[PDB]
């Protein structure tokens, strides 16, 4: 079973099943991929759509007659199978000029040409239909303390994201933009480090509503942190825009691996959360296929990605549907978490007895919360063992 | 020298020279402490002021009477020694009926004892002069995944700061609200992990003017971030409000140890920070004397905390100060950072060639950011190795 | 199904089910349990035995005749449920007197005091028929960098475990002891942190034969390790004498929840590689049901550790028994793995020119592993999602 | 001050200055440097000596003939500066075909290549008066469980090693192997993590007299351990034949950062170690100039390197000269940490009434350790804020 097809909205950058294998420690193990061949091999597959970054499609330094040759190549590529491209991004981390970083490099020649670059690769994207058009400022930080003084570096990130506002907003355009955080690597440290901060920043832009996040589930774990938790908060503020499914073992280098693999239970605990909310944007992946592999077992990890997603969407809807977890969910209070605490107001509250002076403090503490059960519920049904 | 006084704006809290040394794994190696005798050997000391927790003050399920009599002893020792109470906060942590938290247990009764146990820790609070009223939400959080709905626990976090709110403006308080952020212990995850997270969260409230943060170094740097660069966004925001001072050593459990201890060179870049800011606020420490030490170790401790701050504060004037940093800083082109990118506007970066057409990139590339010669005058001048 | 019996050799510590939930943070959520009613309650859910340290079974500071009455009481439970006693353990970390450790405190009497306490708990547990004397050393470490000269502790640790194999061979027992590692917590950092710093210290004993390890899932896991890679190297040295199952979610705080939980893949790797290695000593649950939990959610989370092993095993198995999980294993060369690299010897390597001379590097380098295909197969498994 | 020279025993590897900053998402930012211009450009900073990969001084795949013209170039710069060869290694992680190992690649012709490739760089290396050979098997490992049974690596791992033992002891050598470990990257895990695990490994070799380990500061930490406190294990053990010197901030990528860098209190402590222990070896530099640098501040950081451990060497001597340390040190009675436990033996000790009967456990207990007041003490030598 568990067979993808397009209404599952599965996407993949060029660059991840296009990977080469160069790590910071080896050469490249597989030969370049044509892209017109990953669109026609991840349709077989399934995919709904693909992304990319401008460098992606296009040799950084292609003349304007390069660069239509290689554009109207895809484009007759999407043309034929309907394939979609729902995102697309800019690179500016590769180009040893991009070594500072783009938008925040101290070179403000360097930042100016950074805007170009993306500005162009906005129209290109809004042309091909593009809905979310993606930022990682992966040069944007230090690996030393003084640097970078980040109180100027957030004015110019913010300089930059509100031009690019101003643009989308003169032309027209119906593109809205996300950020994907990251805490480090290939800096010492990143600016906008994670979810969290990525959210803080943009309710000080001048259109916030123009700005989403782009979470990934590998970069939220490089700090330790609860993916599915930080999802929530996204999706609480009406941020959720696009989302980057990979796994990660842990903090360590961001290994991009397939969906499914490094933390299983973070995995279906971010897919019960993101049907159970009905979020509608692709699904898209961003892993690397080992360089161990050859290209067989690139496109075998690619349909890996896609088989655990919705593998773990069934055993989800299974968990939720059991009145056995809905009888769980009620012994541990799940439903009372949704009524408010003190709809009847701050003077009822303060005039409430029952909520201090008679509140019986050791009986509440004597509450088992039964979380436990509940859990192993969970357990029972990711696994498949009810029954 | 580096000898601590009242206008350096130090300030402990109770619990922390008051820690007992009960660790998860061990009972306590020191005698309770008389909050009276605190205050009074901290003003020998040098402090500025002292912090509190109520029940670090009043025992829990004290009466009326017993209460009015433990802060009549307080309240005496402070006007004998002019000590300042600045930030107050409340112990929604240690109490068995907080075992599932304080805002967000699962338990509406709970939620409601939680807002009225705040509450009249507030009214004390501002009697004594306190101007920033801290939450750490310890307990708001999770050990698995299906036992907290985060949407829904995020609503009813609004709902109780909301209501907090309209409770210190209605009664005409003076007085600001910060949320200290920690990523985990003593839940799996906690609600909120970083500053990041804590100030996107400070948008959805009601009246976000009356809220900011207090970021403790240790939390941050639990998550593997980098703390100097948190601050800068917290500061970038107008959202520092307070500050949590204390060492840790890496991703592991959170050790409070004192100012200076952990990573040293952080603790250099964030007083060269708040230095450079103008920050105004209480410089507080939230640290715990090991529980290796008897008493005199203990004020040794923290005495330890004042001194550090202030031989960093030193070292962190003489790097600003010294004309070849200053050259330095203009080498690595720190000064152009802090020009906007294209205060042109945007039609004239559109038009500008030089920004992309005729952009010589190699030229730019080829260009060294001179980071590590900066850095290593940094670390001259932190050691005194400079002359 | 997945019902545990004795023959699956299921252990509890007394300290597991009987945690009263007291954390750096909070007080206790659960009535202490009457060791008795744990033997009776673990027996009732099928465990094979219980194990113990002296200070969870006789209080400290109790007279020989409240000892002897303590210890009479648990036997007379022994013996009428066939409950076993395979390991024990001394509590060399609770009582403030172990604050700067206990075979490694800088004082020489609390050094000794150590050693006797000890010897103390030895002799009992040989009594009821203990093969495994478990040292987990806690308190041994630092804070800082000046407290502790580490290659004087390490002579004393050696002095220590040098004297209590002594006494086993003047005795004549016939118990084995298993060094427990862990990074750090209680202390900043622990002496012994991982499994191979332990395997290595053993080599340095006076009788290595006497010492092997009792590795913790989450304590490894505490350092970022792979805990089966260094099942698997204790293994090979022929030191696992005994194990510690349970969860943890990363590096933080150790979270000892019930095995299963937190990293699940890492539970399948490890529970196949038992299986497989045929392990055959106890599979002892060293956790503790979160303090959310009331006496039910104890022995509902109990009850969890040992079907997750039981689940796991089944999906373990039918993984291995699958011939197209073997056809895989042959695809990736895992049987090439196990031929000896050069066993015609030295000489004839040197002069194989197809091993050097005439090796086709770029044939052999465009070989896939094939290794996502295989891990596939291995997530189908785990998941029963085959057939 | 903190001027080098060649008595000072530094030591730079070829692919330190040299590497050209290629990272795993950005191009090369630096030209290739000819090792003839780094022995030069080394002497010239003060350097005793340098290091070499194999393929760092001989590109892969040269001829015989390219081979002797490579070598002779280099051998010359070194007698025209007098710079020695304390140390070299082989390159078994960059070309494709070592994509799953050397030592323990799955195929069997790949190890075999492995052993030969290596064994041709240890007749050079001896050639050019190495002491020390490093193995770093950076490939050797996994990203998923089932690809690599690692009983069965260990195997092979033994069986290379003891082949080596066997090729230097027929040869009647003066070298001796040391073992590089690293917890992860670019493996997802890699065999031998950590300094313990490779200690443990070499007790199970044929010769264990010829090998020992390489430990780098920055991989220890990757794994959030103490290097000091591993770094005196190694010295206990009689194993630390060569370190390498670099400094990392936390649990990440491996950043390879200009010594002093990172955590300076560790290296503070290392310093203190190396110097107290009478270490010997080669003090040598596994770091890279970030790719922000020009050539410039390729040697601006590598004079940093030497000039951090210079200033450091000093206050460590500085600490321990001062009679107000050696006070403190009495006071926390690392004196008495140095006696044995119980040199009158078992009989005397189990017959001791005042080490358990009469042991004062509450006295005992109440003595302060003040090791609060020694690290502090520690900290303004470290900053040179005595006097
Ligand atoms: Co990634
Ligand atoms: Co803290
Ligand atoms: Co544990
Ligand atoms: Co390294
Ligand atoms: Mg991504
Ligand atoms: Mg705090
Ligand atoms: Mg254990
Ligand atoms: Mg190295």
């Amino acid at each position: 079973n568990y067979q993808p097809t397009p209404e599952d909205r599965f996407t993949f950058g060029l660059w991840t099943v296009g990977w080469q294998g160069r790590d910071p420690f080896g050469d490249a193990t597989r030969r370049a991929l044509d892209p017109v061949e990953s669109v026609r091999r991840l349709a077989e597959l399934g995919a709904h759509g693909v992304t990319f970054h401008d460098d992606d499609l296009i040799p950084f330094g292609s003349s304007d007659s390069e660069r239509e040759e290689h554009v109207k190549r895809f484009r007759q590529a999407l043309d034929d199978t309907g394939m979609k491209v729902p995102m697309a991004t800019t690179n500016l981390f590769t180009h040893p000029v991009f070594k500072d970083g783009g938008f925040t490099a101290n070179d403000r020649d360097v930042r100016r040409y950074a805007l170009r670059k993306t500005i162009r690769n906005i129209d290109l994207a809004v042309e091909l239909g593009a809905e979310t058009y993606v930022a990682w400022g992966g040069r944007e930080g230090a690996e030393s303390g003084g640097a970078k003084d980040v109180r100027d570096a957030l004015d110019r990130m913010k300089e930059a994201f509100d031009l690019l506002g101003e643009y989308v907003t003169s032309q027209g355009y119906d593109i809205r933009f996300a950020i994907e955080p990251k805490p480090n690597e290939p800096r010492g440290d990143i600016l906008l480090p994670t979810v969290g901060h990525a959210l803080a920043f943009i309710e000080r832009l001048e259109r916030p509503e123009l700005y989403g996040v782009n979470p990934e589930v590998g970069h939220e774990q490089m700090a330790g942190l609860n993916f599915p938790h930080g999802i929530a908060q996204a999706l609480w503020a009406g941020k959720l825009f696009h989302i980057d499914l990979n796994g990660q073992n842990g903090i360590k280098y961001d290994q991009d691996l397939r969906f499914g693999a490094g933390d299983l239970r973070a995995a279906f605990w971010l897919v019960d959360l993101l049907e159970s909310a009905g979020y509608s944007g692709p699904r898209h992946f961003d892993f690397k296929p080992p360089r161990t592999e050859d290209f067989d077992g690139v496109w075998a990890s690619a349909a890996g990605c896609m088989r655990n997603y919705l593998i773990l969407k069934e055993r989800a809807a299974a968990f939720r549907a059991d009145p056995e977890v809905q009888e769980a969910l009620r012994a541990s209070r799940l439903d009372e978490l949704a009524r408010p605490t003190a709809a009847d107001g701050l003077q009822a509250l303060l005039d409430d007895r029952s909520a201090f002076e008679e509140f019986d403090v050791d009986a509440a503490a004597a509450r088992g919360m039964a979380f436990e059960r509940l859990d192993q519920l969970a357990m029972d049904h990711l696994l498949g063992a009810r029954g």
